[PDB]
């Protein structure tokens, strides 16, 4: 409905190199001005306040992608909970009701965690996975980019 992408990160203020400014300063920066797209960053577009839990539900709807950002102190976090303790955000990543791209930033070293993270792929129908390599990929017109853009909407 109104946006190109609701877009899920973890910041803390920490396991995070050049990692972190990929993921909160160059990637919605690069969408959201060199490409045009609409997003929902939630540490702009949402106060928490007492309806937060179904105000963050009824952005996710209204969004075209989901984008997950596995930095680090994402899988610390586990940025994802949010999108499993809801039930309707649930059903809505098993039945392919919005499309999942998942940027991979980093090694899930990790035995418990490497598969946590299988059962969050396991449990979302629609789902993109797109890996980045450093400030190599994080280089306008990569390989990375490109790969990125069309698993975001129609222009």
């Amino acid at each position: 409905k109104e946006y190109d992408a609701y877009l899920s990160y973890t910041k803390v203020d920490c396991d995070n190199p050049e990692e972190e400014q990929f993921a909160l300063e160059v990637l919605p920066d690069v969408l959201e001005k060199h490409y045009g797209y609409k997003l929902f960053i939630p540490e702009r577009d949402l106060i928490p306040s007492g309806t937060y839990m179904e105000d963050l539900t009824r952005y996710v709807e209204q969004s075209r992608r989901l984008i997950i950002v596995l930095t680090p102190d994402y899988i610390l976090r586990r940025g994802w909970s949010i999108f499993e303790l809801e039930s309707r955000l649930h059903n809505m990543l098993v039945s392919g009701e919005i499309k999942v791209i998942l940027i991979e930033c980093t090694e899930l070293k990790g035995k418990v965690n490497c598969q946590e993270v299988e059962s969050l792929k396991r449990s979302i129908k629609l789902l993109s996975l797109i890996k980045w390599k450093g400030s190599k990929s994080s280089k306008l017109n990569s390989k990375f980019w490109k790969h990125l853009v069309y698993e975001m909407p129609i222009k």
